[PDB]
């Protein structure tokens, strides 16, 4: 029930997919050498984020799972024998999704499409349409949400109610709030959260770094720098997320009272 | 001579140390501090959870024999007289006697009298020994200048509590509390942020029959700003002037309205 997990905090170079593959591969191998069995890459790690036109991301975005971002992550996951959640610009026909792929030592596992688009993402991407999915990676159930999804408590809650024990959270954070909020997201759902942020400035847009892993007890287990590329790997106890007990008289999920919510 | 604009109101928490089972002494303390808040211009004040009875009961008979009915009982009427006298609105936690049942409740009173009540939906720990789980739902009360939602202590742990209040139009969430865990001061700015509302957590202080409350009453803005936070141990008030337009405007930026951006068809399914 003890597993080592980690984020990959990296600086995507916008439109330079290959360079971004090489950087992700370098850091994931570092995380692998620290024993990470699950690693999370930031939102849109392959394409970067601050596009000027839909055309410039459309011209580089890859298809899932045939495209080269997914196939690259598949080869790396098979080579290292770990699981990867990574944000990627999804090409699907004539459309773009702000997505995340999940891959493991045996290949593609599935994808999530960002349900809550943030700001100018609505210019480029279609709203996610696959719902909030939880993926079985053998030793854990991992839910996936992307960046702004954190702002809506319903995102983490839906994943957690579907059995997610870890929420993998690729992010390109620009607002200051998520590092303060994610321990609450972890605590209120009694899950672990892995927020893999990017760093850097991109056409004048500053990302905040501060990738962090939070425990079901709102403990910040690891937090990254504001500006530097780095990994963070920690050993987590999945029993602490499977057991929703707060004390001998409160089980968080058994204590929910759906009849009084949203009505 | 110039306008200031905005829809301003001064709101406040009352951080006090209830004496368990000593209801009249607790009324006097509440009056003293609420008068201080009123002299600072507060128009809405929040008292802690179970401000009249205290919290850490040894038995249900202990609290049942002093608990007051709502709104006929002594706590509501005391708060009613006080709100009329000072011309303000009070939200206050109180043990509610209802037939042979006990509820962990909050009353809302204004200058014109009793407004309504809320019954704590999520009971915490030993409260399940003494209180019935609340059954009225999460309610929003119109106090003229603002719509106020009410939730009590451990309700904060469940994001659905504040979310339900805000989706029902709450611009302020009044939050009587007797906090024992360390988390609420860190979480309440997130509750305020994610719903774009003001939150007023009115915590008690003190050690009560071994159980230590954490104080740290706090008012948080729709931008997760801690506008006022209290000490761990002392009795005190905190009054701040808030712009209700900031709660009414759900636009985080010019392409993101928090409520219009919700996509319920993907939630809880
Ligand atoms: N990539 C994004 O969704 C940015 C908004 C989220 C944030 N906390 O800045
Ligand atoms: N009075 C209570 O509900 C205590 C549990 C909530 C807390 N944060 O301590």
């Amino acid at each position: 029930h003890m597993v080592k997990v980690g984020y990959i905090q990296m600086e995507p170079k916008i439109l330079e997919l290959d360079k971004n593959y090489s950087k992700a591969e370098k850091l994931i191998k570092e995380a692998s050498k620290e024993g990470a069995k699950l690693v999370v890459l930031p939102e849109l790690f392959d394409t970067g984020y601050n596009f000027e036109s839909r055309e410039e991301v459309f011209d580089v975005a890859q298809q899932i799972p045939e495209g080269e971002t997914t196939t690259f992550l598949m080869e790396l996951a098979r080579e290292l024998g770990l699981y990867i959640v990574a944000g990627t610009a999804e090409k699907s026909g004539n459309y773009l999704y702000n997505s995340a792929v999940v891959v493991g030592p045996r290949g593609y596992i599935g994808k999530y499409r960002k349900i809550h688009l943030f700001y100018r993402e609505k210019v480029f991407f279609e709203p996610g349409d696959l719902g909030f999915k939880v993926f079985d990676i053998g030793f854990a159930k991992v839910g996936v949400m992307i960046a702004f999804d954190w702002f809506f408590p319903e995102s983490a809650r839906t994943l957690a109610l579907k059995g997610a024990e870890i929420i993998a959270h690729p992010a390109n954070l620009v607002m200051p709030y998520a590092p303060r909020a994610m321990p609450i997201r972890a605590l209120e759902n009694r899950v672990y959260t892995i927020t893999a942020d990017r760093v850097g400035e991109e056409r004048g847009l500053k990302f905040i770094g501060k990738s962090l892993i939070a425990s079901p007890k709102a403990e910040v287990l690891s937090i990254a720098s504001e500006t530097e590329e780095e990994i963070g790997v920690v050993e987590i106890d999945l029993n602490l997320a499977r057991n929703k007990r707060l004390n001998d008289m409160n089980d968080i999920f058994k204590d929910r009272r759906e009849e009084y919510y949203f009505r």
